RNA sequence: AUGAGGAUUACCCAU
RNA sequence: AUGAGGAUUACCCAU
RNA sequence: UGAGGAUUACCCA
RNA sequence: UGAGGAUUACCCA
């Protein structure tokens, strides 16, 4: 097919959407970044390897910029204060069929669906209670 | 009043929906499992920690089982052929606003939306190209 | 530009076609895998290195699986009864021009063309006679 | 019956065709050589052995010469500036039927079909990208 | 859709133009070579690395050959009399905007524009005075 | 001739052009800088030496200021955050004639020509893909 | 703390 | 990391 | 190097 | 066994 295309990472309904696009493919590690300074950009990387005899493993990483009081194109230090890092590791047994995998994706979509426990906690600087 | 509620992890249009419910909160780790035997249950765990002086870290894990019946010693037992493991870590600076966090959530959602690169690859048993 | 795309490995008319898509490309080794269970997938790997000062060397590898189900304890998994392994090494001197290479490729294609000694022998569990 | 006959190794339309004919078949190793100076000839060898109790193993070898004249002391001899060396090993389990073999052969033919990743890379002094 | 495309390295008005094409991307190093034998080809390589926590470094190399024919052992081989090597390293802070980078590109272009000091000296086999 | 004259480094078509001019010649190392504080200036240096028995080598260095959110004449720390550094090394065999050198220059101009892979990647905080 | 480190998975490994 | 360090050129050298 | 083996980018002389 | 080398049915770990 060729899935390495640009896509919408943050959907604000047309107005203010954040689109991320192909920016690197060194070592099979695909990368997408928004149209920003790399210090203030949205970054997404993803790769697959066979972690072991009977397991394959996808490693996905996301970097999201702190936007409140942000200064576009400015030098903001320390970097750790202005960025959030997401690191996902997905282990899938070599026996999983496409169907099995489709389900695994659905579970991930469900986990983060709007209004569910986890996404709500995160969106409110909260934990579970 | 409490965000520790049950939610549908896998949505199949109200029929075959894998719904998960609160099952434990011992040791600051919120757990959720499906209505199966502990050996065949879908499991979701979450925990927040002030990882650093200026950071907070959410640790989330999901277990997707391949339910099966095994004849161990002439007797049938409900078991899992294998399990797929999702493990994600999210680091957020303390300086992040509630709006800054909503941004992070929206991004994770857009990341896994149907048709986009990553979920397409996972469901197809392929890499990004 | 990119030649690390998916292609048809086995041509069975239009339906039954075995297609192999990119999966990984780490450490200078490109890898293609057919869809569905990694356990029953076809695999193809390729790499090129400068073997010596005068020669460049290609190493192609192909795995053909014998799709089968495996029942153990009443638990059935998608597996491969066995696999056929092809491994080839092509050495080409740095003096070879694009024309010399096209010729080398034609030789390989001719060696396997239908009806010729070698593919015929292989296709019939035979040797030469 | 006999498959140890001459065949076209390189197909250049009808004229320019490189044909290789049987030359020797000692010690279980069949050998084909193109006509004229053995020094500038194309060579092809093939053999099959029972590698282990379960597997049979084919070993095919092809040599592509770079025809050139060599003058030394005013004495010119027909030689080969250099040679390109192809060596492949195909392992097939004794459980493979004639159908399984025909499939394995189709995979090899597909791997080298024109326009596919590998033959393209080779034909252009390239690797994968 | 991909910036890894062929391009004309040396422009001689469409006649004698040295055009270079993608040839390899193994190990995160993008390669391009001309349609010659590997021994007489123009070669261009590029790679980006996050050299520091706050920097990114592009490493670019170009090889310009002096094509020639050498009689080694009475036999003629296509070779290079000598090669000229260009090696440039560019360090860009992560804080650089896309506009900040365009500025860098424009500068490098102006640096080598015909008639300016540096290219004038290089083409004249002299220094700056 | 006397090539050590002022020239246009960044060409914005008259309006906003950046002209760099002679500022130092200590030790044969020619320098040009823009009309700015040395902390915010565009700097260009260049020298030639015979690196070895049969090689001459030009060393060219360029410094480009981060302009987005820049404060003219202000004190901006850290320096590494507000500046990009280019370092080119050009090795030319002593056999290269003026013609050979003219070509070497053309290859450099081509490499960085507008719309080509490299300059496009750089201008977009990207790598090759 | 970091790892496109591993897992039988709230554990283990390396720097 | 730095070098107006070297190369047969994705390598090597010094601090 | 190998008409060396394989559990196929691993291991033997 | 080897994305080990070759002067290609040879030789190295």
């Amino acid at each position: 097919a060729s899935n390495f295309t640009q896509f919408v990472l943050v959907d604000n309904g047309g107005t203010g959407d954040v689109t991320v696009a192909p920016s690197n493919f060194a070592n099979g590690v695909a990368e997408w970044i928004s149209s920003n300074s790399r210090s203030q950009a949205y970054k997404v990387t993803c790769s697959v390897r066979q972690s072991s005899a009977q397991n394959r493993k996808y490693t996905i990483k996301v970097e999201v910029p702190k936007v409140a009081t942000q200064t576009v194109g400015g030098v903001e230090l320390p970097v750790a204060a202005w960025r959030s890092y997401l690191a996902m590791e997905l282990t899938i047994p070599i026996f999983a069929t496409n169907s099995d995998c489709e389900l695994i994706v659905k579970a991930m979509q469900g986990l983060l669906k709007d209004g569910n426990p986890i996404p709500s906690a995160i969106a409110a600087n909260s934990g579970i209670y």
